[PDB]
C-alpha cells in the first residue's frame, strides 16, 4: 500500500470527505468503518452521528497534510466514492475514530482489509474503555 497527497475540498459526515485527488475532486469514503448517520431519512440522525461528524471535521480541517492510501481491491463503491485509508498529519482518520469509540469496524470486503486487525485491536480498546458508541 502507499499514500498519496490530497488536498481537503470538504467534510462531508464521519466517514465521508471530499478530496481533491489528483487534479480531480471526489467523494471519500473512509474503509472499513460505521459512524452514526446525520444525514437521512432512513434512521435519522442516530446517537453519535454528530460527534463523529465533528471529530473527522476537526481531523481533517486541522491537518496541514492529507494522505489517501487506498487497499489492494477495487478503489471506488457502487456510488462512486474513493475507498481508502485517510491520513491527517500522519494519523490516519479510519483508526482515530475507531479508537475513540465513534465508529464500528464495519463493511468489511476482502479484499480490501488490509487494516481490519489494527482496527480491531482498536476498536476492541474503545470497547472495553466504555466510550461513545461503547457507553
Ligand atoms: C465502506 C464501504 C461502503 N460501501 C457501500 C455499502 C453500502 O451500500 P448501500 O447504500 O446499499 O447500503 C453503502 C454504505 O455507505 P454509507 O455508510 O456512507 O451510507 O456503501 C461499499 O460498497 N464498500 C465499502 O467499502
Ligand atoms: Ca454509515
Amino acid at each position: 500500500l502507499h499514500k498519496e497527497p490530497a488536498t481537503l475540498i470538504k467534510a462531508i459526515d464521519g466517514e465521508t470527505v471530499k478530496l481533491m485527488y489528483k487534479g480531480q475532486p471526489m467523494t471519500f469514503r473512509l474503509l472499513l468503518v460505521d459512524t452514526p448517520e446525520t444525514k437521512h431519512p432512513k434512521k435519522g440522525v442516530e446517537k453519535y452521528g454528530p460527534e463523529a461528524s465533528a471529530f473527522t471535521k476537526k481531523m481533517v480541517e486541522n491537518a496541514k497534510k492529507i494522505e489517501v492510501e487506498f487497499d489492494k481491491g477495487q478503489r471506488t463503491d457502487k456510488y462512486g466514492r474513493g475507498l481508502a485509508y485517510i491520513y491527517a498529519d500522519g494519523k490516519m482518520v479510519n483508526e482515530a475514530l475507531v479508537r475513540q469509540g465513534l465508529a464500528k469496524v464495519a463493511y468489511v470486503y476482502k479484499p480490501n482489509n488490509t487494516h481490519e486487525q489494527h482496527l480491531r485491536k482498536s476498536e476492541a480498546q474503545a470497547k472495553k474503555e466504555k466510550l461513545n458508541i461503547w457507553s
